[PDB]
């Protein structure tokens, strides 16, 4: 009364989608590929990951063929030099999401409602070690003025902000492997409470190279499986550590009434936005998954949303032990004999993990399976423990429509045990 | 009515802050050596910097003596070796944080209402580089296993939350100079919405380095003066770029109801938080400082304050030319007439600039501004342009009290051209 105030909070919506990923780029093409069940992983060649135990990633395919990534549609010869892979990548799945939703912002007004809210997992490390050794060997004026510009966090969303004239909230989280999951869920909120009615929002990263790719080997979190058809297998028996990919995932969300008035496409709504911390480990996840458990339940009280109501789990599951077992009993927990009538898909075979981007990739690829009522598969899983017993939509996609309101949820935790979950329901 | 709907929003209050600063360790001693007009910047000595046309940097004192920092006091020799400098920092200010809010949750119950939200500006460069040497040099297995985790912007926060058990919403901006800003913006929005009642806020950096350095000045973003009495100087006529801190800050946000039910001391309210974008330039403000004004007007907007409720303004101003302008000139548009009835101070000529810390030691600033009615200055402000004709409050602290309630904005800008401002004020 005193303690407590009213206010607007506005409904938001998901009007375009943007990506760049190890499955190609192009939203529709991504999605066949997606449900079709299709993979990015490969073998890594080159006698500069010698060294490591681990064999396999999943590169975004790179060319001016179909679904391929072309940096050169997006920026110039010269942008190039100032920007990181990330950002480019930014750049690439920000033009592609507002293209998707037809939002071009002109004048001052349409600008000023429209801001960027786009997160990196981690800085690109050989930009750090070459201008360091650059500097220890030359000097300082061997060290780039765009040094600065091109290793901070926030440079993809401050670059796509000045690109497309966009002067709302800019704003960028890191927060390893929930990164996307918060920019989506943080530009929710922005458009909810009144900051913006349009944000251009997403997760970017792109790390892959022999030190990040030893160090998150080191940290024992990545496979060893040296066959890179069957290396990603989350829920199965086998699985053993996650595969590292690249990309950048970019949703235009908007306010619901914008979205209306202008005549816009609406894929889904954003219903809810649940975080939580484990308190537990810095790279292990908690072993019953109540974490988990409690970023799910908290995004489905922020949606009003009664569990028995949910239809899809977009699985966080990377193909890790400790992690995929935590989130199935956390599911099975909140979920109590409603667990076994929803399914539950993690696309990580498809994408491997994408880091920074993986948040925003699966809340993308969550929002199209609320649109079409239809699920992606989980890849490789042809076999199961005892206790991963659910649907995990195996190998092939399934329809699953109702006339009810499709509502799913995509989950996404990193380490330092930071969790987030985001509710997404068809109109 | 379709498209608006109403939520709760809590009232949010400040009732714990911790400091690692340049000035310091420890709230009524920083407070006191900032109010009596003392400085933590310093002349560089090494021969590593003999290389950079810059000179001078604000360093957290080290030791055992009064005001210092001791590692030792937080952290064991152990712990150390998996985490980062601004790390432990972050450990240190969180420790101090939650002593003065008296708030140290045990039950299950508590554990789960109090989050962290702890940015970090930048990765230090120093962890990627070294373990760049170790693995080109002696391979794959002088990697660390905790590389990832040293390297990685959200894992002072996630140590603070195992540490403390802090299992609520766990979140890790990395917005260059704003991050800190963002970071107790954030948390007031989360605690407000409903997702926690307690929240561990704030901002940690610490990358003086000679690389790090090397970057900015390249950037052409740092003061080539020698004198370190002299080098920080905001709004005065011959300012020339900013001078590099290291710290942490850490401010305990906390649900009204839940502050006085349990009889916790409550410094100041935060009333509202505004975000914007320039869409400008990569590292230059928008000269006419459009973007400081917008995320200026969004506070007020969002706390429901006209601009002549407004006492006083921690600047963000770090001592450059087009900065410091830029900012005075947001601040006489949007004020207007009352642009000369309020204060405004930059307390960065005595922290230097803190970078990813830099705005929430200066929200902490402007909370203790509002709690005592009494004014920081502004140091070396020794002459002024004919247009910086604001009260600086320079040189010499001033009190500044009212019957009516004391109300205060501070301001944060970044490159990317990413805005926020807070409003908080006295009870
Ligand atoms: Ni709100
Ligand atoms: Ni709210």
């Amino acid at each position: 009364l005193y303690f407590q105030s009213m206010r607007l909070h506005r409904r938001v919506v998901i009007t375009g989608i943007g990506l760049v990923t190890p499955l190609g780029v192009g939203t529709h093409l991504v999605w066949d590929r997606l449900i079709g069940g299709e993979s990015g992983i490969v073998s890594l060649v080159g006698e500069e990951y010698k060294s490591i135990p681990c064999s396999v990633a999943a590169y975004v395919p790179r060319g001016s063929d179909e679904g391929q990534f072309n940096e050169q549609n997006f920026v110039s010869k010269s942008d190039i030099k100032s920007m990181s892979s990330p950002t480019i990548m930014a750049i690439g799945a920000a033009e592609l999401a507002m293209k998707d939703s037809g939002w071009h912002p002109q004048s001052e007004a349409d600008q000023v409602a429209t801001g960027v809210a786009i997160g990196m997992g981690m800085i690109p490390l050989e930009v750090v070690s070459e201008t360091a050794l650059n500097f220890q060997t030359k000097g300082y004026n061997k060290v780039s003025p765009f040094f600065v510009p091109k290793i901070l966090v926030n440079m993809a969303a401050g670059q796509v902000s000045i690109r497309y004239k966009l002067k709302g909230p800019n704003h960028a989280v890191s927060t390893a492997c929930t990164t996307g999951a918060h920019a989506v869920g943080d530009s929710f909120r922005f458009i909810a409470h009144g900051d913006a009615d349009v944000m251009v929002a997403g997760g970017t990263d792109s790390c892959i190279s022999p030190l990040s790719l030893a160090g998150f080997s080191r940290a024992r979190a990545l496979s060893t499986n040296s066959d890179p058809k069957l290396a990603c297998r989350p829920f199965h028996p086998k699985r053993d550590g996650f595969v590292m990919g690249e990309g950048a995932a970019v949703l235009v969300l908007e306010e619901y009434e914008h979205a209306v008035q202008r005549r816009a496409r609406i894929y889904a709504e954003v219903l809810g936005y649940g975080l939580s911390g484990d308190a537990g480990h810095i790279t292990a996840p908690d072993p019953e998954g109540e974490g988990a458990l409690r970023c799910m339940a908290a995004a489905l009280k922020d949606a009003g949303v009664q569990p028995e109501e949910i239809s899809y789990i977009n699985a966080h599951a990377t193909s890790t032990p400790l992690g995929d077992a935590a989130e199935n009993k956390a599911i099975k927990h909140l979920f109590k004999d409603h667990a076994y009538a929803l399914a539950v898909s993690s696309t990580k075979g498809a994408t491997g993990h994408l880091l920074g981007a993986a948040g925003a990739v699966e809340a993308a690829f969550t929002t199209l399976a609320c649109y079409y009522q239809k699920l992606p598969p989980t890849l490789n899983l042809d076999c199961s423990e005892p206790e991963f017993d659910l649907n995990y939509v195996p190998l092939k996609a399934q329809e699953w429509k109702t006339e009810k309101r499709f509502i799913g949820l995509t989950n996404s935790f990193g380490f330092g045990g930071t969790n987030a979950t985001l509710c997404i329901a068809g109109l």
